[PDB]
């Protein structure tokens, strides 16, 4: 399957996520990086996003709680191109029962190919990237003409 | 947490979903069935929808393809209350490496308690049930609640 | 492979199983549908089991604790058809580290297609329909026949 | 909770399950190591039983088909004493979509602490062990105690 | 592919791993059993291995914690041919957010097709083996080999 | 627990990794970055090396086929503070069977805090940042103090 050239928008649109025991720790990350982050759109979880509002008086679209279906809204949000970057901070060694699933949005995330921050010190790179602040080019690779060939040859 | 009541409409909001060695089976119990699910509102994924219009001429509304992101937008309707029935025939011998995940859709239409079958019988059930075409009453448990202090306790 | 047309019984054997903070609700459940439960021959896991005759006097065949081999003995029961209807009330958000693996009891469920609830609102579908109370029609796939062909091929 | 001990059989009822590309590798094992495993009673998932019967003239008791539902048949043996060994060759490298769930049967054999190989060579040691042939203590910890505690502490 | 005779050495060199609910049963065992672990070099993840040393005056070689890196230690160790013999007493029923993944463990022992103990009853079959004490012969599949066709098959 | 600050440094130590369908899209995308990747000390799974090596006349350090335990060798670096920057291009449609696991080598990377790649557009973004060739500033949460005591509370 074919891999496309891509031209992205300098204006980022860009989903912030934390599971519990990262909260604070997002909310300090974005506390020393409001400079860059405020020329960008941002949305959050329910949670995460009540979190800044109240702890920076941030401007941030409020999705539904994660474990609720915001996971799920964000990762409808990147296959329709309305988010593009991801920075999402997990506990790797005591998650919470509810935590929201790594897995899932890291994927669809690779499936579109879009910028994704999985450790603080990835953000900071990401942050500090002139692309971040830039147009720049990305490789799509044609997953749909690669999924139909496959499922045609099951359907007959 | 408090379990509260919540009184669901006579026309329903249906995703019809089937891994790709069981979309003929579903092709052939929407046929089977159409006086009955022509007074709903059908909704499908990119491939299986496609399948009902060419086969069946049926009025459906078509989104992504699953694995590209059609199963997170159909779980973010079932959390946004935008479909009632989830019926997703599915493989449990054989399946593809990209076949939809069943866990994820079971899980939010589970948390937001709406009917689902996940087997062809559990169908015929559903859409035989005197519920199928009147109002009843669901029992919705409140996670906003139980979520929101949990975390609290977390972040503190 | 060939999908047949099988009849299913009048009188049912009903798998009722419940995750410890659904275990309340299911109870519930069982209480407002005494009636039409009584017609029919209902099985549990050890705990629920208990509870249930515990709180309501109900008459129901005991299991061994569900992490303990219960699951595994009503898995069984079910590809020996000794279980056809399974009512499984879980956690989505949650759960025990110990509350019985949903996957593969919807699993082997799957394979013998027989009707699942694993919402509330699914089995208030599923005890309304006129199928409860009657014999019915059910396609059996022929999973047997598709085994043993990849089976051999891998062996030779 | 309490740890307790039981004292298990010199003739062992014996499981023995390998997945397709593993199935001549378990042949030829037990074809090497008959004179000792004829002095034990054998019992096999339904395609490698068939096997067994058909290369060595073996008399093994054949379970279902191991997908179709004899895994699970083997776990409530299992748990309900009529499995005291597990002989399991597995493919960790390339294993079929339907390959029986190592985890599942593992777990079972772990909860009621009976031997387990998972690797040829883990085999060798059992079948040379002197336990193998004699009566040996094993340590039961009490898990319908504590799991009843828990249970009724979410439920109370 | 291929399966080959390869002679394996008197003396082990063995990893000893337990949950944390295990971990006193882990000690107690090692205890019973200490004149014939002390012929074979013995490594063990950090806090068990602190325990060990700390309630025995047990030698044995620390690894950094299950959880933080020790278990990639110890699989790495074991595709290096450094570790020959697991012992791995695990939670099937209670296990803590971070207790180490016995999954990954299992596999690289299986790849490597070297003795593991899963339950304390095959420990102590593994440990009475006149093999335990021996030089002995174990069949190793040219994995290498069959990786590499499928590889090559899919680059091109 | 404690966040605290390590210095990391101006020349990295980068794993480069691949599932079998992402090896050529990774092979390009070294080939034009190369400029930069010169500057850094460069590590690879088996294959994926060999492939550097020939089609780039890359020097780069090989380790064992990733699923032979390469991927365990990598993450055991990782914790031992030997890698400190992970690029793993992935295949999130259609995996092979032995493709890599992508979840246990993230954990780690999150553990220890390091850069990680998961998507080739998040590569553009680290290899363009001023952080890749000046040091930078990380935060490592003391996940061994919170262990230990949890550990405690659970043997004590
Ligand atoms: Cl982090
Ligand atoms: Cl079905
Ligand atoms: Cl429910
Ligand atoms: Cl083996
Ligand atoms: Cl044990
Ligand atoms: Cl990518």
């Amino acid at each position: 399957p074919r891999r496309y050239k891509i031209f992205m928008d300098k204006k980022k649109r860009i989903a912030l996520i934390a599971h519990d025991r990262r909260k604070r720790d997002l909310l300090e990350w974005v506390s020393f990086n409001l400079g860059t982050l405020s020329k960008h759109e941002l949305y959050a979880t329910g949670t995460t996003g009540a979190l800044l509002q109240e702890k920076l008086g941030l401007k941030v679209h409020r999705l539904k709680s994660g474990p609720l279906g915001g996971d799920q809204q964000i990762g409808a949000m990147i296959a329709e191109g309305k988010i593009d970057v991801l920075i999402f901070f997990w506990d790797p060694l005591e998650p919470q029962a509810h935590d929201v699933d790594v897995k899932a949005l890291i994927r669809i995330a690779t499936v579109y190919n879009i910028p994704v921050a999985i450790t603080r010190s990835t953000a900071d790179f990401l942050i500090s990237s002139p692309l971040m602040n830039d147009v720049y080019e990305k490789i799509q690779i044609d997953y749909e003409e690669e999924l139909e060939r496959r499922i045609r040859k099951v359907v007959e």
